[PDB]
């Protein structure tokens, strides 16, 4: 145990409710969230490809053991996996934000965004209940200050 | 330096022509190869997660940093890596495949095929010199040998 799981369960708390309202089998993820720019996504993907070769690999080993978890508890019409996986699934993945510095996150961060264009965040609330989604959010912020501690 | 190095050389050799060829900032690799199907295609990435978590950290590790490597000398019109990063991509991914049991290997290979529409591979030969990637195939079917030889 630790204080990202502890963390982890408060953003659950915070953050199941959007997860269980996107539709996680709507083919839109496969798209670029706007016009493809293979250039600049390349960018976006190279820090990435950085930040997993800088990432502690016992805690990238974890990450994808509990998402197979996560995967085998999927249930109901939007393929939403357990409140304990998703629990499991965030706490897992901000071990791994926390093992790397914090510039090699923001960089995945700014490239990421780069790429993404203005309209997709409001569309994607927008198939969601807003409320849900800005208490996920709120949550969130307060689960990245515990990661940044442990980082 | 190891027998899988030895063979992802000889691979170049058959192969970096077919991959100088392709047109690696076409946007169609974000296309699904074929219908999008989402519970399937969650089959098939379900058994890559599987194999990550089993597979060597270290030589994740490795391949990892080849790629950022790879990502650096990328040049001329369709965005292909230098021979050397071509071989040494080559070769750590080989290490990889041979870091876990054939069977997470396979089960990749059979649950992406499932997804794969029958029409894709002749669709993406034909963008190429057929010849050229036939020799790229005959030349993986020796380096797995190699692979299959460490595993
Ligand atoms: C096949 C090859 C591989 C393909 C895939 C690889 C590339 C993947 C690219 C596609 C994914 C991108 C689309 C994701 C959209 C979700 C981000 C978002 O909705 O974000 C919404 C925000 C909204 O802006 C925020 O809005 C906030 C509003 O808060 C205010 O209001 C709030 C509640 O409303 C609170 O009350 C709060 O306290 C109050 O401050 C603040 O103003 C913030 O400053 C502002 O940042 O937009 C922002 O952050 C701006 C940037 C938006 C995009 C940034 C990316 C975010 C995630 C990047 C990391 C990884 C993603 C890919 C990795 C793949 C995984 C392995
Ligand atoms: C954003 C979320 C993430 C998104 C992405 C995640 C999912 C990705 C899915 C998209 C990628 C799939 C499209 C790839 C097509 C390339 C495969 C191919 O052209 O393959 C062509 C072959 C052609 O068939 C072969 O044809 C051969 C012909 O050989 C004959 O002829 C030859 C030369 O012509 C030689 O002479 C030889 O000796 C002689 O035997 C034999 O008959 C073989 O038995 C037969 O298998 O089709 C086959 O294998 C049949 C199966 C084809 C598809 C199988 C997949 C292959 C690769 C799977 C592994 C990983 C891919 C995804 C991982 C992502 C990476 C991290
Ligand atoms: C071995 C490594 C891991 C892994 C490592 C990571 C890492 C590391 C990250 C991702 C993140 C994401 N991964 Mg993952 N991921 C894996 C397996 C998967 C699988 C799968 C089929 O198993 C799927 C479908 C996904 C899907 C996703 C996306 C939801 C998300 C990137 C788009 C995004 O930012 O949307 C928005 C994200 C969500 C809807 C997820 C929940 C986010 C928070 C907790 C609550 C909602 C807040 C707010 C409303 C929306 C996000 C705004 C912010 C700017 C954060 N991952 C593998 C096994 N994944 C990234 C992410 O979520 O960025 C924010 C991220 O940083
Ligand atoms: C940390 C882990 C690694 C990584 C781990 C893996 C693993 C593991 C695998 C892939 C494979 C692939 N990866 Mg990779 N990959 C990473 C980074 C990347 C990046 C990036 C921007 O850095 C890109 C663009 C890609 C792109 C690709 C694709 C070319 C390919 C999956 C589709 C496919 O089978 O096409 C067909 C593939 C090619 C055109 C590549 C060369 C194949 C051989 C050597 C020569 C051509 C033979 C023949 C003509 C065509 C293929 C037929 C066969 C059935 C093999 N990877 C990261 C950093 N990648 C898979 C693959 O190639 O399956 C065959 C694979 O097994
Ligand atoms: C081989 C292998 O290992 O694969 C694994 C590798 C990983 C990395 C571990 C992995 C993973 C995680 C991944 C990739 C997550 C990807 C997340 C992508 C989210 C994409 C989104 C939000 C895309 C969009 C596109 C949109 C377009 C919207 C618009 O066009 C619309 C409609 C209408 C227009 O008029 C206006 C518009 C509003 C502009 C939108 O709004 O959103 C996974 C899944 O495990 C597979
Ligand atoms: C060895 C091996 O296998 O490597 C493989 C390992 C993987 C894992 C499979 C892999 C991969 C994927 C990786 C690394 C994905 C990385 C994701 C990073 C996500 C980062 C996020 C969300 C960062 C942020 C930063 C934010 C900042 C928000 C704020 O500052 C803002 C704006 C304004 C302020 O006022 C307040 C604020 C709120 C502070 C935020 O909101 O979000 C890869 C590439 O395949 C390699
Ligand atoms: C088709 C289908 O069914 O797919 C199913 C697939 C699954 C896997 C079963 C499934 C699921 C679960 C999923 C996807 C969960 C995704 C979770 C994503 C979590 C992401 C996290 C926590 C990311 C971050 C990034 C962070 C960054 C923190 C900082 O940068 C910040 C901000 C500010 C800096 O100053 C300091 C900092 C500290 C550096 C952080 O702290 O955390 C589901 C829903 O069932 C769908
Ligand atoms: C080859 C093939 O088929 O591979 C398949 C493999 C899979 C794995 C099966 C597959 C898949 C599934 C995938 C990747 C799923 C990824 C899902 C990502 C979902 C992202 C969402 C919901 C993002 C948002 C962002 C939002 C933003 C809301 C706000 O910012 C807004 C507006 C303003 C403020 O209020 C603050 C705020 C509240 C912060 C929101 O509210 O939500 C797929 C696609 O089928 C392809
Ligand atoms: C967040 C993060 O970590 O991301 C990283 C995660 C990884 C896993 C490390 C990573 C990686 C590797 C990846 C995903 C490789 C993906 C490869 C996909 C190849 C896709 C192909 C071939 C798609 C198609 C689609 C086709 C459609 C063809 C047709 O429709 C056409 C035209 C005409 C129709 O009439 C008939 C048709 C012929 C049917 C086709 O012919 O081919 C990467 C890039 O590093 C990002
Ligand atoms: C901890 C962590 O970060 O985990 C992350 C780590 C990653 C790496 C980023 C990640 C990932 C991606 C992974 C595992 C990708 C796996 C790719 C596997 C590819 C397999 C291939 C090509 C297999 C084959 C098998 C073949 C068989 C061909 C033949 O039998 C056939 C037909 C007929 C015979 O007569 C002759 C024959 C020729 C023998 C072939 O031709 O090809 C993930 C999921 O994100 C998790
Ligand atoms: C947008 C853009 O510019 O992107 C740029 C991005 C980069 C990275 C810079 C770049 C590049 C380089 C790239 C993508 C290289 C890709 C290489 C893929 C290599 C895949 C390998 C070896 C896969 C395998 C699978 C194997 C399976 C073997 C077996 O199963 C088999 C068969 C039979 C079983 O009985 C035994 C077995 C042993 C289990 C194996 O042995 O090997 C490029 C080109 O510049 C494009
Ligand atoms: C959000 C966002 O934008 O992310 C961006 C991120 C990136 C990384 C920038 C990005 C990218 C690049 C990517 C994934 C590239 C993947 C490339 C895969 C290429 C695959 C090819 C060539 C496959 C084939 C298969 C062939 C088969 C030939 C044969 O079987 C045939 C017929 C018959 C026999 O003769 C045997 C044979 C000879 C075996 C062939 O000949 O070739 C992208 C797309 O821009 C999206
Ligand atoms: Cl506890
Ligand atoms: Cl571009
Ligand atoms: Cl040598
Ligand atoms: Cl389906
Ligand atoms: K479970
Ligand atoms: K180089
Ligand atoms: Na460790
Ligand atoms: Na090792």
């Amino acid at each position: 145990a630790d204080e990202i799981g502890d963390a982890a369960k408060k953003l659950g708390d915070a953050s199941y409710a959007f997860a269980k309202e996107v539709d996680w089998n709507n083919g839109i993820f496969l798209q670029a969230p706007g016009k493809l720019q293979p250039l600049e996504a390349l960018k976006a993907i190279d820090k990435m490809i950085v930040m997993g070769a800088a990432a502690d690999p016992k805690l990238l080993k974890a990450a994808a053991e509990a998402h197979h978890k996560a995967i085998g508890s999927v249930s109901g019409p939007n393929g939403v996996t357990s409140r304990a996986d998703w629990d499991s699934v965030n706490a897992a993945l901000g071990r791994v934000i926390a093992s790397v510095p914090e510039n090699m996150v923001m960089d995945v961060y700014d490239s990421v965004s780069k790429i993404t264009d203005p309209k997709v965040p409001a569309y994607m609330k927008s198939l969601v209940n807003g409320a849900d989604a800005e208490k996920a959010y709120e949550g969130f912020l307060a689960f990245k200050d515990v990661v940044k501690k442990s980082q």
